[PDB]
């Protein structure tokens, strides 16, 4: 089988991995492959990554758009938004990503709403970081 993207060195939290920190080794479990290496390269993680850590879906927010059928498109801040910032669909990208944070059900109504917490780059928007919805 093809090798997967397993980090050889240890990565801290929120760190874009590169070709040097990305090792294509054939280890299990076969998390995300390296076909989109040149696409999701520099992808930051949600928590600290140990040595030889394979790319996991639950450990990485939007590892890449390798999904086909959306349906469960979740809102993800592909960019960085400072606390209290009326973010709209432009800064928010409702795509199918895990885990299922906040689905774009009525986003058109909450779009441009000011957040009470700071938001980093591609981060999964959750109802725990926002105030009281409608």
């Amino acid at each position: 089988n093809k090798a997967s993207v397993v980090a050889n060195q240890l990565i801290p939290i929120n760190t874009a991995l590169t070709l040097i920190m990305m090792k294509a080794e054939v280890v299990t479990p076969m998390g995300i492959p390296a076909e989109e290496i040149p696409n999701l390269v520099g992808m930051q993680v949600n928590r600290a990554v140990p040595l030889g850590t394979t790319l996991m879906p639950d450990m990485v927010k939007n590892y890449e758009d390798g999904t086909t059928s959306p349906g469960l498109k979740s809102v993800v801040a592909n960019q960085l938004i400072p606390i209290n910032t009326a973010l709209t669909l432009v800064m928010m990208k409702a795509e199918e990503v895990s885990p299922k944070g906040i689905p774009s059900e009525e986003i058109s109504k909450l779009v441009g709403m000011q957040v009470n917490r700071a938001v980093y780059l591609d981060q999964t928007l959750m109802p725990d970081m926002v105030k009281n919805y409608e």
